[PDB]
C-alpha cells in the first residue's frame, strides 16, 4: 500500500545500498498477510539488492518479516504494517542493513557493539502515532549493530490481541526479556543508559580517551601541586596525576616551618593546596600510579606515562614529583606513636623536645648530623647504630663523640617503641651480638635510617644518582629533553615542604620555557 | 677629729695608693678651718703618698679643700667636714685619685669619660645623713673620671648660710650649673642617665658592641626571612639584617601564587613573615645596608660585614639574600600606575589581563618569552624594543613573529604611561630614528628591561656571573667557604616568592651543616 511518492523515494534510497538486503516473511492466510506479502514484493521490485523470501514455518508472529543480509538472521523484525509514520523507520532499517551509515554519534555507536548481555526487545506502536518512530528506529539500529540485541516492532492495529491482553494503554511501549521496559519518547542515548550496568575498571579506560597534555605532573604532593598551579596559570593544558593528593603532609599533624604560617596542620595544608589547585584549570587525577615512562622518539613529540591500572597518558612535557618514603624501624609501637613521639624529621620536630631525652636511629650522615643538631636543643641524645660502626663521615663522628649529653650505642637494633597510651616514654632494643635486650627512657625517637625516592619505576628512562634521586640541574632538567623533576624524589639536598613547593614552581617554569622553544620548532 | 680606728683604717687603705695625692686647702681663721687643717695634716702623716698644701687666695668656699694629683686641678672638693658618715666618701675619693679602681661596671665608667659638656656639681649634706654618701661618692667619681665634670660637696653644718639661703629642706640635695638638679637617694647610673642628651648615630655603635653570630643573613625579604626562621629553629645565634623587612613584596598588592594561599596582599604577607620570624630568637636589624664583605682569613674564623652606617658585624657564616631591583622605564605615569596596570612580572600578573591588550617593554629573552606567554592569555601583545633589533635568541624571535595577535616595534622608546586617574589606558613612545611620537591603547604594561641584583657591593669577595647574579650550587654555596646566598640575587633561574623562600630554607640548612663541620675542626 505504497503510493507513487513512497515508491519513488524508495528507488532513490535503495540506490545507496552497498550490501544485499533480504526480507524474510513468515505469514498466514489472512488479509493482513497478503498486504505484507504485496508490500515486500513491491519493495523487491525497486532494487536488485533487495530480495523477498518466505518461511512460514518459523515460530514468530504472523504476519511478520525480518530485515537482514544473506546467510544471516541478525536484524529487526516488523510485525504488522510498517507503513504510516513508520515508513521512514522501514526505510532507515533497510539502509542500515544495506550498509548505509547511521547519523548517530560515532562514540555512541561503538558502545552498542561492545555491550554485555542478551536483550530481546519488542515495541508496540500504531501507524497514527507521531512519536513511535524514533523509538522503533533507535531499537532497530541496535539489532543491526550487534546480534545479541534483538528487536520486534509490533503494529497494534494488526495485533489487537496483544495490546489488549498485554495491558498497554499508550504507544510507544517497550518490553525487554518479557519484563516491561518503559513508554514514551525515549531517545537512543537514554535507552543505552538503562541497558548498561557497568561500574569498575572504567577509570583506566577514561584515561586513554584523554587528550595529550602540555604538561603532565606525576605525583601530587606539595611539589606537584605547586607545579600544577604555576602551569595552569600560563593557560596551558595541565594534568596532575598522583596516588594520593597531599603527599607526605597528609600523615603529619603540626607544621611550624611553612614560611609565613606560624602553625598549621598537615590535613589542613593538604586541603588548602587542593583549593589553590582547583582555582585554575587543572585536570586532577587521583588514585593512579605511574608504572613506566616512555620518552618521546623525537624532539617535539610526546612522552608517555603508563599506569598500573593499564592506562597510558601522553604529554609534550613531564614533571616527576613522586617524592619519597622515609624508612621505618618496622617494630611494634611505631605506627601507634607517630606524630606522638615517633618522628622522621629533625628539622621539623627538633624544637618540640627542649629539655627532653631523645633517640636517633641511624648512624649515617643524616643520623649523626641529626644527633649533633638535637644535642644543642634537648637534654640528652642517644644514637643507635645497627652496625658495629657508624657509616657517617669521620668529622661528624668525632664531633658527636665530643658532646657531653650524647650516648652512642653500636650493634643496636630497635625492637619496640613504648608509650603510655598517648605518648612515647621509652624504647626497647637488642644487642645484635649478645642478644640481650635493653630499655631506654625517652620522649622522642627520630628515625634517620634512610630515604627511598619513589623512582625505581624510572630505571632506564631518566638518570638517577647512587641514592635513587633523580639528577637535576638548577632548572630541574633531567637527562631527557622535556622531562623535569621536583621535590624529594630529586637530588635536592634537603627535603622540606617549602623547599619542595619552590622546586615545583621552578620545574613548571622550566617546562613552560621548553614548550615555547619546541612548538614552532 | 679622727679617732684611732679611723686613723688605722686610713693607714691600710692609703697603702693601696699607686699615685701621689695632694690635698689643697683654702682656709680662713675660723675654728672650722683649724679643724680641717688639723684633719688634712693628720691624713698627710699616714702616708708618704699624701701631701697637704695650702692656698688661701683661691676663690672657693672657706674652709674647703681639693683632692687631686701633683700638677693638676682636677678632682672633688669638700667644703666643711668630710667626717661622720662621709668618712668613707673621703677615703674612696683618696683611693680613686690615688689610682685605686672603681667597683662600678666597666661600661658605665667609660660612659663618664666620653661625655659631652661641662657640668658643675655641688651637693649639700650633713654628717648625720645616712643616704648622702652614695650620692657624694658617685659625683666624686665623675670628677675624677673626667675634668669637664666638677663637684663640690657642701657640709650643711659648716655652711648654714647656704642651706638656709639656697632653700634646701632636705639632704642630699644636688645642683648643676646653678640650676637645681634633684634630691634623695640617686644612683650613679640614673645621674648619668639625666646628664646624657644623645640621640642619633648611636645605632651603628650599638652594632659593634654586638656579639658574633652563628649565622648572619644579609637582606630581609622572603629569602632572608625563611633562612632566619630555619636557622633560629636550630637554636643557633641568628641575626637578620636588612634595609627594609619585607623586600619586594612590600610594594606589591595582589599575590595569587604563594602556594597554599589563593590570594593575599604584599603588605599582609610581609607582616606574616615578620610574625613568623619573631616566633623564634632572631636578632632583627632593620634600616641597615651591607657595604662590604670581608671573608675570614682562616677556616673556623669569622666573616665580617661592614655597614654604610660605619658599623661592622661578624659571623661564623653568612647568607646573602639581598634580592634585586627590577629596571624601570623611567617615564611619567610609571610610578603612579604601578600595581594598577604597570607591572614587572609576567608570571605574577599575566592571568589578570585575559581579553585585554598589553605591551611588553624589552626585546631580550625575558621580554620575548613574556610576549609569547601573554600572547596565549590576552587579546593582543605589542613588544617595544629600544634597539634596531631584538637581543633574544633566534628561536624565540621566530616564535613571536609567527603569532597572529602580536606587534613588534623596534627603535621604540617609551615616553609616557597613560591612565584615567586609577588605571592604565595607553602608552606613549618615541621612534628613536624619526623622532615621531605614537600612542598605543592598552590595559597592561609589562616592563621586562632587566634585573639588577643588589650585589655590586660584593665585587671581589664572591664570584658572580655575567649578570651580577651570585653563583651558587644546589646547596646555595658560593666560592667562599661559609658564605651562602639565596633568592633573586643568586643564579636561581626564576625569581618568585615561593622560589625565594625555598632557597632561603636551603641556604639555612647548608649553613648549619657548615657549622657542624667547622666547630670541632
Ligand atoms: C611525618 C612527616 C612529617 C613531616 N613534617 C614536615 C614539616 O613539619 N615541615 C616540612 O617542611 N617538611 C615536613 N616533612 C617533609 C615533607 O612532607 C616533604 O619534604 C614533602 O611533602 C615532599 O613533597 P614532594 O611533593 O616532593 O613529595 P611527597 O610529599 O612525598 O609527594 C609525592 C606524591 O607522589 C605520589 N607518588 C609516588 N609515587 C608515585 C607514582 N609512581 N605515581 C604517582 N604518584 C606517585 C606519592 O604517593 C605522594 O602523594 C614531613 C615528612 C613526614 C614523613
Ligand atoms: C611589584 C612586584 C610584584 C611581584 N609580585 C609577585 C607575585 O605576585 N608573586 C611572586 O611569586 N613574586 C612576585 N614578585 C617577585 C618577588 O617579590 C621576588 O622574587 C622576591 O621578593 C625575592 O625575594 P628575595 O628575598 O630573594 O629578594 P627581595 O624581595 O628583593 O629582598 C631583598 C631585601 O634585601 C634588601 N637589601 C638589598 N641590598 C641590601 C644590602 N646591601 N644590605 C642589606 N639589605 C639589602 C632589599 O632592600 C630587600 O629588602 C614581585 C616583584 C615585584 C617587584
Amino acid at each position: 500500500m505504497l503510493d507513487t511518492n513512497m515508491k519513488t523515494q524508495l528507488k532513490a534510497y535503495l540506490e545507496k545500498l552497498t550490501k544485499p538486503v533480504e526480507l524474510i516473511a513468515t505469514l498466514d492466510d489472512s488479509a493482513k498477510s497478503a498486504e505484507i506479502k504485496e508490500l515486500l514484493a513491491e519493495i523487491a521490485e525497486l532494487s536488485d539488492k533487495v530480495t523477498f523470501k518466505e518461511d512460514n514455518s518459523l515460530p514468530v508472529r504472523k504476519p511478520s518479516f525480518l530485515i537482514t543480509n544473506p546467510g544471516s538472521n541478525q536484524g529487526p523484525r516488523f510485525a504488522g504494517s510498517p507503513l504510516g509514520h513508520e515508513f521512514t523507520s522501514l526505510v532507515l532499517a533497510l539502509l542500515w542493513t544495506g550498509g548505509h551509515p547511521s547519523k548517530e554519534a560515532q562514540s555512541l555507536l561503538e558502545q552498542i557493539r561492545h555491550i554485555d548481555g542478551d536483550f530481546e526487545f519488542e515495541t508496540y506502536y500504531s501507524l497514527s502515532c507521531h512519536n513511535c518512530p524514533d523509538v522503533v528506529q533507535a531499537l532497530n539500529l541496535m539489532s543491526v549493530l550487534n546480534p545479541r540485541i534483538k528487536h520486534t516492532a509490533i503494529d497494534g492495529g494488526t495485533f489487537q490481541n496483544e495490546i489488549t491482553d498485554r495491558n498497554v494503554m499508550g504507544v510507544p511501549a517497550v518490553f525487554v526479556n518479557g519484563k516491561e521496559f518503559g513508554q514514551g519518547r525515549m531517545t537512543l542515548t537514554e535507552i543505552v543508559a538503562k541497558i548498561d550496568t557497568g561500574a569498575e575498571k572504567r577509570a583506566a579506560e577514561e584515561l586513554n580517551k584523554r587528550d595529550a597534555y602540555d604538561v603532565l605532573i606525576v605525583g601530587s604532593g606539595p611539589a606537584g601541586a605547586a607545579a600544577a598551579i604555576y602551569s595552569a596559570r600560563k593557560g596551558i593544558r595541565t594534568g596532575l596525576m598522583g596516588e594520593r593528593f597531599g603527599g607526605q603532609i597528609l600523615d603529619t599533624v603540626d607544621i611550624e616551618n611553612y614560611i609565613s604560617v606560624p602553625k598549621t596542620e598537615g590535613q589542613k595544608l593538604a586541603g588548602a593546596l587542593k583549593v589553590h589547585v582547583d582555582e585554575y584549570d587543572v585536570d586532577v587525577i587521583d588514585s593512579q600510579s605511574a608504572s613506566k615512562l616512555i620518552p618521546a622518539a623525537v624532539e617535539g613529540g610526546l612522552h608517555q606515562i603508563e599506569t598500573a591500572s593499564g592506562a597510558v597518558l601522553k604529554a609534550r612535557s613531564i614533571i616527576v614529583a613522586t617524592g619519597a618514603k622515609w624508612r621505618n624501624m618496622n617494630v611494634p609501637g611505631e605506627d601507634q606513636y607517630r606524630t606522638k613521639g615517633v618522628t622522621y624529621c629533625p628539622h621539623c620536630d627538633g624544637p618540640l623536645f627542649k629539655g627532653k631525652r631523645v633517640a636517633v636511629i641511624g648512624g649515617g650522615n643524616s643520623g649523626v648530623e641529626a644527633a649533633i643538631d638535637l644535642a644543642g636543643i634537648v637534654e640528652h641524645v642517644t644514637l643507635l647504630e645497627f652496625a658495629p660502626e657508624m657509616k657517617a663521615d669521620q668529622v661528624l663522628q668525632d664531633k658527636l663523640r665530643s658532646l657531653k649529653n650524647v650516648d652512642i650505642i653500636l650493634n643496636a637494633q630497635t625492637t619496640e617503641v613504648k608509650g603510655d597510651g598517648s605518648k612515647v616514654v621509652g624504647l626497647e632494643y637488642r644487642d645484635r651480638v649478645s642478644g640481650d635486650i635493653h630499655n631506654i627512657e625517652l620522649a622522642g625517637i627520630f628515625v634517620q635510617i634512610g630515604l627511598l625516592p619513589n623512582t625505581n619505576w624510572l630505571e632506564g628512562a631518566v638518570e638517577r644518582n647512587r641514592m635513587g634521586e633523580i639528577i637535576i640541574d638548577a632548572k630541574c632538567e633531567t637527562n631527557v629533553k622535556g622531562v623535569f623533576a621536583a621535590g624529594d624524589c630529586t637530588t635536592v639536598p634537603y627535603k622540606q615542604i617549602i623547599i619542595a613547593t619552590g622546586e615545583g614552581a621552578k620545574a613548571s617554569l622550566s617546562a613552560f620555557d621548553y614548550l615555547i622553544r619546541t612548538k614552532t620548532a
